[PDB]
């Protein structure tokens, strides 16, 4: 499993990096914009927040294959262990092929369908990122798309991983993990919901009370 | 996975070959007819359009086993990396056996049933091409035929591949890929539908607007 | 896969042997009786019709184990490499054990149930032949029996094969192949229905018509 | 349930009318041809064989809608309780509509697909006859076609009945009956196999022996 | 639900009649033979053992339809309201038709298949008795037959009931009841296993012990 | 739905009767024993605790059918709205029939099997009480037994209800309710677990904090 | 597969050893009692009946772990290839552990639940014997218990085998074999029903008649 | 399989260690409190009760990661084969990563959801303990949680084991074992229910009675 946070919130990353076993951090253009910090400042700050390690993802902005290759090189120049996100379009697939030839690692992003995702893998992408919640929000079935995508990679491109993205609820992320995604990126709210529980907190309170009853303290 | 285009449109192949990871091109007599170019010109033109690589498929026209072997030899003489398509009939099965003994690679084509398809594999065909849409169009279940065929090859002839063909909609090609077909050939219209999406385009537009909003430009 | 014809029609075998990839021919007492030719004549003629190769099956007629062993020797003297069909009865099971010790290969035949079939394989039979249509015809479920038998051999006697037999329709044979039977014997009528199709013929006519339209012939 | 025999064998109908609860007899062009007896002789002979009752079916031979209507009138003039079989083609559908307007009851025949069958019912046919075995024989799934057809009539045309036809084994006819077909026509061989069983015969012998053992006779 | 015992043991019937809510008793020729008492004695004695009420079943012995009708009259003269069991054979089906016309109620017995059973109901039988254990014992699936039979009666002859018969274990009878059989006949051994349980007995002992503990008795 | 408490704890019944919509209280000999109060005092005390309404259940102790009828009469004399529990044994079934004829309402209790339970319904019991946890505890499947019992009553005795009993965990009682049990009796501990939740409590606390944050008070 | 007979009938073992491929014979206290022959006479007689080979099983009678160990030693002293059956109780489990330490092979018997059976395997038993029919008879589901037990051994104790026992019908034993039990012990009646069939016998008669029809004799 | 008891009852562990094949004992704060013995005395006492062997589990009480690590060291110092239980909270996850870095083996406890459980395994926990009954008791689906957790570990952290805990009924524990949990801890009541059975006790009595009948003693 590779566990990523999906954020441009450097302070949150520093805090959460000591809690979760993080592989690194993913960004997209909206997440970067939200943080109002440019990439050449953000990506080193994220690297530092992870404890000077981890893999980062950032997305090209150009709309031609040739421009996307240029963007990929610019992103790779910012920080070492960076994977370039390329939208799986006509021009994006062309760029993924060129980047495969050059040996720049890619992720095929903005995947709304299983076959589209598979094509990105076949073209050389190491990761494929379905937009689970976006498919859900637009009247589709995000989890079914992920099940189909994972099946396609397992059958037809086993070198590539699904990096499941776009979540509003833990249930979606859990469902992607159950479908066998080998990587995932969580927004901060969903990541924290996984490990915060009234039931768990209540169990701990009850243990403390029982221990106190017997021993007149709540510590070992 | 072997991804093929099902076409005689040389210019379109040249265009799409930089976008898709193509294994090559399949033809049939109707496809060749539509292009109005004899195989002895078409096949080298396709080879060039692919970037001087890839595997081509072309179909025999004779109605006897002996005549089909003669066709096969003529086809193999046009170009090196060529697989001969043989309709899976009485005479076609007989020809497939002869071509096995001769060492000419074959695809069993015009497959409308799973047992018919399996028989061509057992006779020596490296590929078996079910006509998915044709089964669908004539009141059958194309995908179920593909599932059954794939199961028969997996169980009984695992060195042979399904090369799924005959598509009107991406969903048909997806369902074939999900059934485990190790090769597929797409018409141009379906191929392009896989990689053109209003939802993906809208995602990209929204990324651009968010980026512009924060950084006052549309670029990295 | 081992594909057999279920016939005493020598000329039919010679004809079909150049079409199908045959493993050989099975006979039973009714099939032999229908052809009016005794075994010491038929079996050599079948061997010849196959091109001087392949595996033949013939059935004992005696009703005691000792009698069946004597029959097996007589059959093996006619065809040295022939597999002896023994009905899976009380005496038939005893004969199978005796033939295993003697090193004469057997098939357990007239199997109407899975457990009966498995018992013949445990006793030493290399093949087990359920009578699929006869189970169907008598108000059972022949395919369900085959599924159960195959599961028993897979679990409990994996060295033995199901040789599915007794067919009125291609669908029954197909379902047996889907159930994982590693061998099958087809009557002539079913075998030919597999490779005869109005849909396939119409596909070929359309191809010829399209080709002639463009090029004024149907020749490569 | 309406149980038919599918035959032109007048003597056999008379024999079986005593045994089965027959609704009548179906014919088609091939069945009529086999029996050697023209319809104007055959249809009265079948009526008498049934005990001067029951419903008969006979098929038009013309290839235009107008010609089929003329055939329909001729058939109805032969025999009172007669339903006209019309092949479900372009011209057949047109004829079914016309015959509906004229108040001549029809059956939509030569149905190889569910949608085709449903169309005949929507056009006015009181019965729809899938050719179960012919779908099975040509590498389809006849029973699946019947399940789909029945589902379509139940949902969309509940005044119309499936009259399941074309059988090589009792299992097919059973499966049709389980699918909910409210009418069926059996060939003589399949019909008789339903009611002839080694297991049944053996039970009755055992009853007779036990009864004799106790009471010294095999009678009440 | 109609619950029957399958027995010629008069004293057992008298005993069990105060335990079970019995609808009556079934017999067959072997069951009658086992008790060594002729019908003209047994059947009145059974009627008496039930408290002078309930429905009795007895089977014809003749092998022609006319003979079976004569037997039916003889049986009905012994018990005026008795249901006549007729084996579902060729002649048995003819007899059922004749008995329907004559207004003598019938059960179609020795049913080893669903279609055979349905045919007896269509011919006029008010009950159909599949031999569940005999189907099981001979390498079939007795419960599957019952499920199929019940489905056929529900779909095609809802006025007739399955009277499930032939049991070695309570589980078989339970499965028949779960399948929706509206009547059943139990051998004495199975019937008593239903209402005899080590677990139930232990529950009662515990209750008695707990009660005595608190109140020094086991009395209300 | 009829919701019962399974208890002799009068004070607890009084407490819970203002919280739950109770149909009444069930007892058994162990439950009565635990409370150390004879039925002639307990049953009127429960009636008062319920608010002077509801249906009570109490169990016979005798081991003969005659003795069980005597117990039943004694119980019915203690209080009006009372259903007599009878263990479903040989003598218990006999008693259930007698009590039907007398017009005393019964529940068939100590049910460890579906057929046993159905028999008590057929004999006249208005309720049938499977011991769910006891079946679970002794290596069976309590919920499956309840599903089967409910199916038997629905099919064969639809005027009788399942009264599900014997619970260690809410999940068991839920699964019984989901299987369609029209009545249930809960021990105090399970009853209360249904309506006590750390998650619900935390929701309420968070609502209070949000409300306070906005309005500077904790009240409407 | 290991096939056992479950019997103390020495003559029957000798008769059937010729027919079945027997691994040996199982006994229990009741089977031994029925046969009238003490173990020190019985076990050698069974060994001889098997042809001086095979594996025998016999059950301890003591109620303490220490006593069961003493019984185990006594049984092993009788006969070389002997596996000691220990009931899976509190004291039985303790004995299985001790016997494991001592290197005496055991079978955990009187298993009525999957978890109980798994515990015996974990404690050292090489075989676990569920009482299939006894679970069926007492209102459980014996086959479901076997499926669960087998699942537990496959997952958690794969060196241990299910030895399925206690059968009233062939269907139960078939279902156990389909569930994946690697050993089974059959009573004589069930064993013989597997290999005696009206349908099989009828097929052989038909073969004989056809053969006679063609060749004027019923012999090879 | 690793089988644990979930207890601080030293005498009970002594008694049951000779019965069950125990891998050791689990404790939690409430279980420790119930026994009123501090861990520095309890853990040696359990070690001895097991026979001077086995693996013990004990839980940290601190609420900060750094505090939990200090607890972990204290616990490890008490006894060698000691796995530290850490609640899977924000601070608990942090502590699990630190304890991984130090090489102190951990179990993630207080798991009420699958994703929470998986995160503890990714963080370095060798075991993950879902609180099955607590999920059941609070209106969730404990077994489904276990199924999902097991799936997540099999897919994503296969070096980690499920240690299923928190049980009120044998059925819960069985279902966890069927789900593939490689370790389990049972409370005393559930553990003993597995090997207490009225049906088993009755089988043994009948054996004893049969033996006595034949041989005039109840000894071997
Ligand atoms: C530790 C996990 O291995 C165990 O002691 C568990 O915490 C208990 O099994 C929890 O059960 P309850 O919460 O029902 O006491
Ligand atoms: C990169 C993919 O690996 C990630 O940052 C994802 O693109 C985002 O999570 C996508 O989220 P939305 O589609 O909801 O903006
Ligand atoms: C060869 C098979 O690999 C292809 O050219 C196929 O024949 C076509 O896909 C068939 O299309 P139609 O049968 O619909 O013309
Ligand atoms: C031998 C089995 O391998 C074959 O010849 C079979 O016996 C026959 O196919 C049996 O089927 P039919 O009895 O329907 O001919
Ligand atoms: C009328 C109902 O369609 C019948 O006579 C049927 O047409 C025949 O059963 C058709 O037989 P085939 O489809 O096997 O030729
Ligand atoms: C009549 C059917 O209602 C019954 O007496 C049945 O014929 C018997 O139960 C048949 O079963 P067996 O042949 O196993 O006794
Ligand atoms: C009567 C049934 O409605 C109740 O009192 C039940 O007998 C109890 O629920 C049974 O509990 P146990 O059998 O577990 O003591
Ligand atoms: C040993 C394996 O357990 C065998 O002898 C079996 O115990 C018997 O099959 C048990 O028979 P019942 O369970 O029907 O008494």
């Amino acid at each position: 499993m590779e566990l990523y946070l999906d954020t441009s919130d450097v302070a949150a990353v520093k805090k959460l990096a000591r809690i979760f076993p993080l592989a690194g951090v993913t960004t997209n253009p909206s997440i970067v914009a939200a943080g109002k910090t440019p990439l050449d400042e953000l990506l080193p700050a994220l690297h530092d927040a992870l404890g000077g390690k981890g893999r980062l993802f950032a997305q090209v902005m150009a709309t031609t294959a040739e421009g996307m290759v240029e963007d990929a090189r610019k992103l790779r120049a910012i920080i070492n262990d960076l994977v370039v996100k390329v939208p799986v379009t006509v021009e994006g697939l062309a760029a993924i092929k060129m980047l495969k030839a050059e040996g720049i690692p890619t992720l095929g992003t903005a995947v709304y369908g299983a076959a589209q995702g598979m094509l990105s893998a076949l073209a050389g992408a190491e990761y494929v990122a379905p937009y689970v919640n976006r498919v859900d929000a637009q009247g589709g079935d995000g989890i079914q798309t992920v099940i189909e995508l994972q099946q396609l990679l397992t059958l037809h491109a086993p070198q590539s991983k699904v990096l499941a993205a776009s979540f509003k609820t833990p249930r979606q992320a859990l469902d992607c993990l159950l479908a066998g995604c080998e990587s995932i990126t969580l927004p901060l709210d969903v990541a924290q919901q996984f490990i915060t529980s009234p039931a768990v907190d209540a169990a701990i309170v009850k243990f403390e009370q029982d221990w106190q009853g017997a021993f007149g303290r709540t510590s070992i």
